[PDB]
């Protein structure tokens, strides 16, 4: 049941902004590791004396990497005379964010029909303001409200990347592509799920998205057409193995974005490409499930995936779960940086054709149980041996 | 003339430590871009609750990348009970360094016979102390004194990487190698050369190394066998084109390390490998000199390099200079990070065989003149056209 109760018109995920210490090195590492091309920049070479911002793209996926210059470079400036291309940026906030959380997501940006109205309605409905609506070059409006922790939800709307950004010279823009195409969902970790859900659903009108002992409780908020999907987790205390949600909050110094799920148009090719680069500057993946997990795949997805595709899932370490409507293939990277906080999910969904409906196949909640049972069977198999 | 006046026994460059915001992403980028393998780590997985440190190696070259965790993780600790593997590390200092300078070199480390005596003698001779001698696991002694700006000169001595570091698992250690073999020299930029030279030569006993209108004055300090080479630059003001040394001081917020020169055993192969990766996560190089520069190469190094090697220098953008004792091949990267501050030089020296004597061929000072004349001739050639 989707009551379609959005309080403003939301279109789709627009971009994700990382706040970095050095945006150059993070962006180059992500570009090689994820197969995203350098598409736009705003830095000293474009007249920005305030921050360095580099944009990577793959299909519709946009990752923005931003870091501050020395404040001394823009000492003469005031907000009305700023050279920053993102006027919500603030040296002090950026340094405090990164000092407090390390590398991670500052902004989850969604495209809306009218960012000014989205901001007004949001705050009228309980959102905590972060940056007021600002119109850039009479062409794009940006506004920001607090989402959770130090993460903001950013509204962007276009009259017809951003003004002040320059498209990147083809020589520096190598056309990497490993198959990633868009942001599927963006997941937050919070100390208390209930108040976080009430707050965000409160000011967006986003509804609970229906789903279907291991560290978390979660719920998913969704836009009208369910193409903007915002899951939120809380830890469950008093277990035997410590909650990874609690571990996150400790190392992140509080709530923040936990993982970004990136849709691939061919998850086999994405994972082959990413795995070739894991030890030469790219991203590492979580340890693969045991062969028992994959033997168990025939009995639950044998009608969707052939035996060859199931064994290709096994070679690549890919997980599979299924809804009543569709099938999901997924895998998780190790943490993106020094701290055991943010990671990335690669995902591809099968089914729910009408275009594919958002969230088709769920989010893989069933894989917590299947991973447990598969690890237990595998140990018993070898113990027997 | 080398008066061999070192005040303690200095062996060779040991390592260079970068202070980072996220050590994971900088280290992976450098590894791919320079062809250095992951060799050792000290982080949460080794019991270090204070900092993440990752060591890359190529031949004898050691790059250490370090970033702080949340101070909350080590709140219970005191220096006598620390889990840090580098006891001079300090959260506040590291955050201030990076906030002030961005990505750059915190420590130039040299191996000495006795780090405690090197520290005592240094301070007795004017060095400003930074971290007192500390003996690690009864096996290695580390001490630090101020060099210039927020850069320290670090002494390391071994009884027989560092205690508390673990060697890295072969799977995560891909044996990259593009030919780089050791640190040749490490160059500082300061506002006033005279007092910097007096200070450092004062407490080391290092002597001036003999050399042979464009932005700088420089001088080179050297150890007894001239294998530790520490050039220092100051800007020259009142020129037409602004001094790149002054630009550095402005964007770096004061003095600091300007470039690291990395010796290659085959600079042609290094530059081919590095240039293939420039647009896929590696390092970019300065714009190549015009063809006139390379036509002029025959008249000054035609006796050292064949016409094929000279045209291979041209394909790769390599510079050539020569002393009265040896020949030098060199090239410069664009800045390593967001700010126009630190960069890297790749170098290979021809001559002075006895082993090769340090500094053989100089540092390429003659290339400032040759680059000017070559750019002038090339423009006149095309202007004529
Ligand atoms: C992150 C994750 C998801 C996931 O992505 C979501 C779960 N709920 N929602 C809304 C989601 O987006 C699904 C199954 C998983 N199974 N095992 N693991 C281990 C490596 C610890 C997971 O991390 C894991
Ligand atoms: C850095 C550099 C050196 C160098 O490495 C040293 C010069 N003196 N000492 C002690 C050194 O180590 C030599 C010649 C150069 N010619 N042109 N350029 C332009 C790209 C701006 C240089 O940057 C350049
Ligand atoms: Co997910
Ligand atoms: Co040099």
């Amino acid at each position: 049941k989707n009551p379609k109760s959005d309080k403003f018109k939301v279109k789709r995920f627009h971009h994700i902004e990382f706040w970095c210490g050095d945006a150059t090195n993070v962006a180059r590492r992500f570009s090689w590791g994820l197969g995203m091309r350098f598409s736009a920049k705003s830095d000293l070479s474009t007249g920005n004396m305030v921050h360095a911002s580099y944009l990577l793209t793959s299909g519709d996926l946009r990752f923005l990497f931003t870091a501050p210059y020395s404040p001394s470079l823009s000492a003469g400036e005031i907000k009305p005379t700023t050279t920053a291309s993102i006027p919500s940026f603030d040296h002090g906030s950026c340094r405090s964010f990164f000092s407090s959380h390390g590398l991670g997501v500052r902004a989850v940006a969604i495209e809306v029909e009218d960012a000014e109205s989205a901001f007004s309605i949001s705050v009228a409905n309980g959102a905590i303001p972060s940056s007021p609506p600002i119109v850039l070059n009479e062409a794009v409006t940006i506004a920001e409200v607090k989402l959770y922790g130090d993460v903001v939800l950013r509204y962007v709307s276009y009259k017809a990347f951003l003004p002040g950004f320059e498209r990147v010279e083809d020589a520096s823009s190598f056309p990497l592509d490993y198959g990633i195409r868009r942001l599927d969902h963006a997941v937050g970790n919070v100390p208390e799920l209930g108040p976080a859900l009430t707050y965000v659903a409160g000011f967006t009108g986003f509804h609970q998205f229906a789903e279907f002992e291991s560290g978390l409780n979660s719920a998913v908020l969704a836009s009208n057409d369910e193409m903007v999907l915002l899951p939120i987790n809380e830890p469950v205390h008093g277990t035997k193995r410590k909650s990874q949600i609690q571990t996150y909050l400790e190392h992140n110094e509080g709530a923040g974005l936990q993982h970004l799920a990136l849709m691939s148009e061919d998850i086999f090719r994405t994972l082959r490409e990413m795995r070739k680069r894991s030890s030469i500057g790219g991203f590492d993946f979580m340890p693969s499930p045991p062969p028992t997990y994959y033997q168990n795949l025939k009995k639950r997805v044998g009608d969707v995936l052939s035996d060859d595709q199931i064994k290709e899932c096994e070679e690549l370490g890919i997980l599979v779960d299924r809804d009543d409507q569709g099938t999901l293939l997924q895998i998780f990277t190790k943490p993106l940086g020094d701290r055991p906080t943010i990671f990335i999910e690669i995902i591809q969904r099968v089914g729910c054709m009408m275009y594919q409906s958002g969230g088709c196949g769920g989010f893989g909640k069933g894989n917590f149980s299947e991973l447990f049972k598969s690890i237990e069977e595998y140990e018993k198999t070898l113990e027997a041996k």
